[PDB]
């Protein structure tokens, strides 16, 4: 069920919005608000921008352990200040490489990277069998 | 409308892979199995990582409309064969500038992102509020 999906994650979000410093919650409730509004204005399919507000949510959450809250919202505002898309979808990648790589040195995080490195090992070679189909055609 | 979106999202993918040329359509299916096997051992559950699956696909086959395919292919081999989780990830961020790039040469996804560029006032002034308070 897609009410299911939405609940579950929203239940997620709802969580790292509470085991914040009270005083951040109304304005993160704000912001989260005003999110949603934004990417289903988008007009993308309501479960996907759930579940990226989540997975986005999650992320900051790790990275803030790591002590990275403080760049990833100097590097929001600079996105959304920002003059073109251009720049801005540049700043959000930069955004993402820092969320990903503090899931890099979260030990647990780090621990299932790892996994997903060894286990793409059957992966590697429906990739090239098909990057060698590619090449005839 | 079917209560099952895992229903709802094979359905879709499974007609994006019954489109390709017939000289992949197997290879591909193998892969949709095994990406799924991963995501399911990474912990992530099955109604997520199934759906996370289908909004992939449909980037795929909007970067494979660029041309981008082969790049995309590439990308995923040489990041899985890399030597470190931190060249892995990478790579990755490759694939999501490809990604990007073709949601902005899309006419409908460049009107959506000019559109944040011109409505990200609100968040930014929030954001700002933030940014005070933890100073």
């Amino acid at each position: 069920g897609s009410e299911d999906v939405i609940k579950q994650a929203l239940k997620r979000v709802q969580q790292y919005i509470q085991q914040a410093p009270n005083g951040y919650r109304d304005v993160i409730q704000q912001i989260l608000q005003t999110v949603l509004k934004i990417l289903k204005l988008m007009g993308m399919p309501e479960v996907e921008a759930v579940l990226i507000v989540a997975y986005v949510a999650e992320m900051l959450v790790l990275a803030a352990k790591y002590g990275y809250i403080d760049e990833l919202l100097k590097l929001a505002k600079e996105a959304l200040e920002a003059d073109d898309v251009d720049k801005m979808i540049e700043i959000f990648l930069k955004m993402l490489k820092i969320m990903f790589l503090a899931l890099a040195l979260d030990p647990e995080g780090l621990k299932k990277l790892k996994e997903l490195k060894k286990n793409g090992s059957e992966e590697v070679r429906k990739l090239i069998e098909e990057v060698i189909k590619q090449l005839k055609q």
